[PDB]
């Protein structure tokens, strides 16, 4: 009934899996777990497989281990990231400490593709279609990505595009600070920490994005998080009254106050010689006040994407029930939990 398991040392980390998954080999590894290319014999594809490490260390531990299998077999999207296989070697509730996910195995993102490429119009326009496509379907189900960048989106040949999240670290404060691409993509209310935030954040560094894809160039390039808001506040200006209003941080309020009053800018000379469609949407998408930016659904429906958008092939997700968020949990309650949904997984019907 159990698929048989073996056994295979890698960079002294043990890896137990079915016989199924084939020719494994280390791709790279971070505080969260390890992750292997392998070829799935049963499928005919080429796979990655996630092992976590230390799935229920701490309650914490156990809470994002059960938050990242709910997520990941809930997906089913063209452009979202769906789950091939979840498993563990354990037999029963007793022995589980080990947790594996499979997907389909990516390779190149866009962050190889901006670099490495010379992207059309056409081009800009087909990937952020998918990315807005995707999102809308993330966010139709209330799950908001939080580090849209282009080393999560994952591009193969034909330019065909999943969001996924590749990250296998803590996310830490330091990691977050300097001249790094961790925090040029994310929205000002969630990089200074000004509001309580919302699905738009994802909308932002589609914005980012779409700029650098136009551009070849980072549009943020923040040497700090001050002098990347600098930055942002000279491209779209510095915030009146209305939005002031709605920073909730008085302190982080108090230093945009500070800050000499800035118009936003012509972003047809920001971005010369682009489609001016490219640059609508852009303006539409880089507002500072998130109750004011341009959501997915509304952005599918831009003219920029007239070649690509069909109402009829941009669907929604399934209900997806997120009141776990808020219950206080034991380690043991978070483990049955994920054991019972790694139990249940049932595969994709080999498309
Ligand atoms: O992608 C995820 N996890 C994941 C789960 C399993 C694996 Cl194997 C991977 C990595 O896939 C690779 C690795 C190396 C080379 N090619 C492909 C990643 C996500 C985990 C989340 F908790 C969230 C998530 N994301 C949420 C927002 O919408 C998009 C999906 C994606």
């Amino acid at each position: 009934e159990r698929p048989t398991f073996y056994r295979q040392e890698l960079n002294k980390t043990i890896w137990e899996v079915p016989e199924r998954y084939q020719n494994l080999s280390p791709v790279g590894s971070g505080a969260y777990g390890s992750v292997c290319a392998a070829f799935d014999t049963k499928t005919g594809l080429r796979v990655a497989v996630k092992k976590l490490s230390r799935p229920f260390q701490s309650i914490i531990h156990a809470k994002r281990t059960y938050r990242e299998l709910r997520l990941l077999k809930h997906m089913k999207h063209e452009n979202v990231i769906g789950l091939l296989d979840v498993f563990t070697p354990a037999r029963s509730l007793e022995e589980f400490n080990d947790v594996y996910l499979v997907t389909h195995l990516m390779g190149a993102d866009l962050n190889n593709i901006v670099k490495c490429q010379k992207l059309t119009d056409d081009h800009v326009q087909f990937l952020i279609y998918q990315i807005l496509r995707g999102l809308k379907y993330i966010h139709s189900a209330d799950i908001i990505h939080r580090d849209l960048k282009p080393s999560n989106l994952a591009v193969n040949e034909d330019c065909e595009l999943k969001i996924l999240d590749f990250g296998l670290a803590r996310h830490t404060d330091d990691e977050m600070t300097g001249y790094v691409a961790t925090r040029w993509y994310r929205a000002p209310e969630i990089m200074l920490n000004w509001m309580h935030y919302n699905q738009t954040v994802d909308i932002w560094s589609v914005g980012c994005i779409m700029a650098e894809l136009l551009t070849g160039r980072t549009l943020f390039p923040g040497t700090d998080h001050i002098d990347q808001l600098k930055l942002i506040l000279r491209l779209v200006g510095t915030p009146g009254a209305e939005l002031l209003k709605k920073i909730s941080s008085e302190s982080a309020r108090n230093y945009i106050q500070s800050l000499t009053q800035m118009p936003k800018m012509n972003f047809a000379n920001v971005f010369i010689g682009a489609n001016p469609l490219a640059v609508d949407l852009l303006e539409k998408m880089l507002v500072l006040d998130s109750d004011k930016r341009i959501t997915a659904a509304q952005a599918l429906a831009h003219a920029y994407f007239a070649q690509y958008h069909d109402p009829d092939d941009e669907p929604v997700a399934d209900p997806y029930d997120q009141s776990f968020e808020s219950r206080d949990l034991l380690i043991d309650e978070w483990k049955s939990l994920t054991y019972d949904e790694v139990i249940s997984f049932v595969p994709p019907p080999l498309d």
